[PDB]
């Protein structure tokens, strides 16, 4: 199963999972500070992922910078 | 399952998920503000996505950029 | 499962499903307007996809473009 | 399943899908004008596809052309 | 499940089913004119398929050509 | 399941199905000749498949020729 | 099922798995002290691992450093 | 299941077939003639496949050459 | 059908060391190696990460690491 | 759909040997090859280890490794 | 299910199978002598194995040497 990579360029990166079903919204917030790593997986509880704030981010499909 | 990846390039961009089965309709519209990046997959629950607004994009097939009106 | 994006290319691009079952019929149009995107899957409902209007395409096997 | 891109280099090309099963004939026949792009399965009714006309085709084999 | 494509080079080119099972025997001859494309598959009911006449033929394994 | 390619090159080339299971024996042969092909598939009734008389053959493992 | 690698560059870092399912959490902190090396997979119990602390990581998508408080 | 490709170069090769199972014996030979190529697969009966005598033999991990 | 790792010790004494899979995480096995000698050790049903101290060279389907001592 | 390895002796008198898959490990056949015949022998229910005596060229899909009698 | 593949470059290498489950201990010792080759899979027995002595040795990540 996929999972992302999201390094914290910045404090208070934002990292926020979106419930996985009929209904869409965000179930959890992991905030990183500046240099911390997050390597996540899309669950049977998350299938999306957003990005807030300066961060690096690899994907199977290539690096991907979200800015804040 | 497959995802793709979306970078909003302005503020208010839309990713919408269209509903899987016989009835296609927009379920969801998850609104983007210049920057974020959404990484979403195709579910149970969505089997098109649609994106308004200028965004940089990346799937399996590579990358593609969607314009604004 | 596979997918394909499309990409408009002027407005009112058709992307059309096409039933799976014995029966081939429409079902669905989505209108694209210019320099919308849509990634759509093959599913159970849909074994076939016609696109109509001027439009930039990936699928699996590469870049195609449909021509209004 | 594998699915073939069709796309008529003229009009009145026809993607036509042979029955699945003990019996093969044609069972639907898809009439595509010049530009039109046809994305198409194999499926539980279909297990194979003529092109008749002139159009640009592409397979997981590579690229191939009918001619009118 | 694995695909054939076979562009018929030459008119009243034979694409011929053999049956899957104990018993071998044709159950279904495809005739195409020159230009014609046929993409079929392996199936429940085709384990063998023989092509006759000119043809320029695609399989997993590359091109590969029948003559008359 | 894979499948073997076999063009004749030559007119009497045999393609002979061999039956899967405890046994050996030819259950099939199928006649080709010159500049027809036939693609063949491993199946529940054939485990081995030889070919006799001049053919240009494409496997998996790449191409190979009978004579 | 994949497998992150953690190599610490500095005393107490820590790989910190958090809860797989509906509730997220952290259930685990591993400290590493310098030149140690964790491989963790992801699990029935951990589907999201944080690093904090100077590390040198590699994953499928490739190598990633976490920098240090 | 993999096969194995023997193209015999000279008269009498065999190509043996080692029973599957807790007993190890040779349960078939296929005698090959010069010029004569055998595609054989692994089976529920066939667990390892002895060459004797000169072959060109392919399999999954490249050309060897058997020589009597 | 797991992933494993490869480690070669680089000096005796290293500890290639078990941590339990589940939703509880502690140390359950400590292999130790000597100079010169190679472990190939899976994840399995009990083991779901991997920690090695001491100086090793590493190989998984990452690409090679080393630890330090 | 197991793995399999192939054998060719380079002199007379190699020995292919089965050993025994299961909580038992012993020898339980010896296949030999003279100069120039080949063996392509699989994993099996009842072989989960094969080793080579003898001069022999074998290759696996790691690649190539010899046997020295 | 993988395999290792060891080349002892000495005599009295041990190849050491240590017990799949929780406990951990060896439970078979499979000594080579110089120039022999053991390819060992992982088993329902063995989930991990230690080589002693001097050895070339392949697995899927490459090439590794034991030292003796
Ligand atoms: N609840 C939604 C979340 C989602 C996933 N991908 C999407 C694409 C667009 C909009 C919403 C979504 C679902 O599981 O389907
Ligand atoms: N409800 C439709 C959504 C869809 C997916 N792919 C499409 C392609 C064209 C039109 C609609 C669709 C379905 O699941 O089939
Ligand atoms: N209803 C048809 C749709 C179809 C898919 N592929 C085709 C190719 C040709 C003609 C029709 C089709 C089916 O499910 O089989
Ligand atoms: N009814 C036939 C259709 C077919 C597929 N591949 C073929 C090859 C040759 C002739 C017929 C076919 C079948 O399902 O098997
Ligand atoms: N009825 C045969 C057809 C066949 C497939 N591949 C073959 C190779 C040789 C001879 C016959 C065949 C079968 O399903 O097995
Ligand atoms: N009836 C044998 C045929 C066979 C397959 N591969 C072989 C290799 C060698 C000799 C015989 C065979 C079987 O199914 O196993
Ligand atoms: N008992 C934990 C061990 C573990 C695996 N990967 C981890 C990552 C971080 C922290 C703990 C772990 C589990 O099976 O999930
Ligand atoms: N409990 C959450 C943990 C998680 C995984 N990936 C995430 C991404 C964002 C936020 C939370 C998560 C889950 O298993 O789904
Ligand atoms: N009995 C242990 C053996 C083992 C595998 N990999 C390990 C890593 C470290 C320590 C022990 C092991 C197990 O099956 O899990
Ligand atoms: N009867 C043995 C045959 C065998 C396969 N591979 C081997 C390797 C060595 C010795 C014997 C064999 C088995 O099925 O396991
Ligand atoms: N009977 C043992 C044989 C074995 C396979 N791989 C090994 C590695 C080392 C020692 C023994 C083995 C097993 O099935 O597990």
């Amino acid at each position: 199963s996929d999972f992302v990579v999201i390094k914290a360029l910045e404090d208070g990166v934002n990292v926020i999972g979106l419930t996985r079903g009929a209904d869409t919204r965000f179930h959890h917030s992991e905030k990183l500070d500046k240099g911390e790593v997050l390597i996540a997986q899309f669950t049977e509880h998350t299938s999306a992922i957003k990005v807030r704030g300066k961060a690096y981010i690899q994907t199977r499909h290539g690096v991907i910078e979200s800015e804040g």
